[PDB]
């Protein structure tokens, strides 16, 4: 049984026209056999206590409140926590808006709210937000200049500000640069942040990490030079736990395969199951060339290291050039433990190197069960060479074997994973405009007009598309995308990439919640789904992969979280989680 998180019941209400939506979790320490009984202030609504996990109530206001019974063994357990009614279809979270700032060069920049991930801080059972803010001068590695501070908060939902780490002045500004993972790594019950830091990073509660005034930016406003560390914060207050010198090592800037900064500082980050049980810290470095991956403990107080890859070891030369701006983490080989999707590699439980396709880097990653048919997880993938023998490929996740694959002849930047398609068993993928079975046969001429998140946000168990501030369906008969929801007032994030600041089954039944700021970032968004299901299923936060994406998705280039089952049209259904709780 593997450690995951005590969760409160999730209850949540909403206004509608149709009356009061309510929907609550099915915990993954609950028996099939588990029913609910629904009460608005004190008072049964259901007559016979309720299978599915979503309840519309005709007769609510807005002034009602609700809790859940759940209705064990034929006996009645005690109340849930109290849920009042959502006035608006998302929830507001108010944010601390970070003044802007000017850089050495006179330049001035302001915040905009930024990825985010989640974790219970407190132990209470419901989730907290850790929201990144980034500055309007942040750089990809490829660009010169000198960024802004970068600012990490902790929001309750009630919008209380726990703290805030400034990273400071040698902690660059963009998407490859911060990685920060949020996890009770220690199973106190409790969630820390972990990331990389610096001399002059500042704590939560104000205190300055190494050489305080210590300054590494380079007049490219990079930081090539000078200590790194790797920190656990404390979650509740942002507190210095422990910190380590960071490891990867930059070692000399050239050794990654350039020198002017840019593959040096290619970072992604994990949490992996290594030992089966308990949670461990991932910290990556490189991916275009020179590649390493370490593993961290932290756990009895203490910081320690696991194991080593590097590439650059004899005998490690085909795991670099592999990563993509992304990575998966999931038990591809069936021994409990978790193993490492690395792009094009994969990396084992213990640091060693799997296999390599050798297919190189790579933009968009999924790893899911998305043939249902066959045994094992996949691996959907595409690759940004324009001379590779795939621009999709599409592998066994523990083999590495290619079972299918796409020559483009071009740069592939996208790829999607989803069951969009129920003539098909199975995941579809899509890349490079074309639509396919999980078999790798094509469907009909179109794709989705996304490439870039699923959510299950309707009812049924297919897999809608998620891009900028849109929930679209995909019309599977007819070949063409149709809008189902565009949060007006709200924006994605990171450009391009159109990303939600979260998306993370956080709250209700097992549809996925959509957190998008506003445009101005005076406030997130919480949107919870009203649309009523037939199906019940554990609340995906209790899954060993999809809770792991979750703590990836701000990484990089963010991906959206898939489930370690196939969940699907068609489905088999799912056991329990084998889990425990602190
Ligand atoms: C942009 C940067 O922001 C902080 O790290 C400090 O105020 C520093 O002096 C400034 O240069
Ligand atoms: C306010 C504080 O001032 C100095 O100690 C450093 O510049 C540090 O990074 C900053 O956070
Ligand atoms: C400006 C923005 O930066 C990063 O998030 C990505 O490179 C994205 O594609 C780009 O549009
Ligand atoms: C939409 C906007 O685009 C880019 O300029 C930055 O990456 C920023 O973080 C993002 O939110
Ligand atoms: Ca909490
Ligand atoms: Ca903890
Ligand atoms: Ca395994
Ligand atoms: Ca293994
Ligand atoms: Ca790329
Ligand atoms: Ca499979
Ligand atoms: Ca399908
Ligand atoms: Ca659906
Ligand atoms: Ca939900
Ligand atoms: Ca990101």
């Amino acid at each position: 049984a593997r450690q995951m998180e005590a969760l409160n019941r999730g209850l949540v209400a909403v206004k509608t026209d149709g009356g009061i939506f309510v929907s609550w979790r099915f915990l993954g320490t609950e028996n099939a056999s588990v029913l609910f009984n629904v009460y608005r202030d004190g008072q049964k609504l259901n007559a016979a206590p309720v299978k599915t996990t979503n309840y519309v109530d005709k007769n609510g206001s807005a002034g009602s409140t609700y809790t859940v019974r759940a209705v064990v063994n034929g006996t009645e357990q005690p109340a849930s926590e109290k849920a009042s009614v959502w006035a608006q279809p998302y929830h507001s979270v108010p944010l601390d808006k970070p003044a802007g700032g000017t850089t050495p060069k006179g330049e001035s920049y302001t915040y905009s709210a930024n990825d985010a991930s989640v974790g219970d801080v407190d132990g209470d059972g419901q989730y907290e937000l850790i929201l990144k803010w980034d500055p309007s001068n942040s750089k990809d590695n490829s660009q010169d200049g000198y960024t802004g501070d970068v600012l990490i908060d902790a929001y309750k939902l009630d919008g209380t500000k726990l703290w805030r780490i400034n990273l400071g002045k040698n902690i660059r500004a963009g998407a490859h640069y911060t990685q920060f993972m949020v996890y009770d790594l220690d199973g106190d019950g409790k969630a820390e942040v972990a990331m990389k830091t610096a001399d002059g990073t500042k704590d939560g509660t104000g205190k300055v990490i190494g050489n305080a005034n210590a300054d590494y930016r380079n007049e490219q406003g990079r930081v090539l030079s000078g200590p790194e560390y790797l920190t656990v914060f404390q979650g509740s207050t942002g507190k210095e736990l422990v910190t380590a010198n960071f490891e990867p090592a930059r070692g000399n800037v050239s050794d990654w395969g350039d020198s002017y900064g840019n593959r040096v500082d290619r970072f992604l980050a994990g949490i992996a199951y290594l030992d089966g049980q308990r949670p461990s810290l991932i910290m990556t470095r490189g991916y275009y060339a020179k590649t390493m991956l370490v593993a961290y403990n932290f756990r009895d107080g203490k910081l320690s290291k696991l194991w080593t890859l590097d590439s650059s070891k004899s005998g490690n030369e085909a795991f670099a050039g592999q990563g993509n701006h992304n990575l998966s983490i999931a038990d591809v080989d069936g021994d409990g433990k978790d193993e490492i999707i690395f792009g094009s590699m994969a990396v084992d439980h213990d640091g060693k190197g799997m296999y390599s396709t050798g297919l190189g880097h790579g933009d968009a990653l999924h790893t899911g069960d998305l043939d249902p048919g066959r045994p094992g997880l996949e691996v959907f993938q595409v690759h940004e060479d324009k001379n590779a023998k795939y621009g999709l490929s599409f592998r066994d996740a523990a083999t590495g074997k290619i079972l299918w694959g796409v020559y483009a002849g071009k740069d592939v930047g996208r790829g999607m994973a989803a069951d969009i398609d129920p003539r098909y068993p199975g995941q579809e993928v899509w890349a490079n405009g074309s639509l396919y079975s999980a078999k790798g046969v094509k469907i009909g001429s179109g794709v989705p007009s996304s490439t870039n998140f699923g959510i299950w946000w309707d009812g049924d168990l297919l897999r809608e598309q998620l891009d900028s501030n849109r929930i679209d369906k995909w019309d599977y008969q007819n070949g063409v995308s149709k809008n189902m929801l565009t949060a007006s007032g709200a924006a994605a994030n990171n450009g391009t990439k159109a990303t939600p600041t979260l998306q993370a089954d956080l709250l209700g039944d097992w549809r996925e919640e959509v957190v998008w700021r506003t445009e101005d970032s005076s406030a997130l968004r919480i949107y919870t789904t009203t649309i009523p299901t037939e199906h019940r299923l554990y609340t995906l936060m209790h899954d060993p992969v999809y809770r792991l994406g979750i703590a990836w998705q701000n990484i990089a280039y963010n991906q959206p979280p898939h489930t370690s089952f196939f969940l699907g049209d068609g489905m088999a259904e799912q056991p329990k989680p084998n889990m425990y709780t602190p």
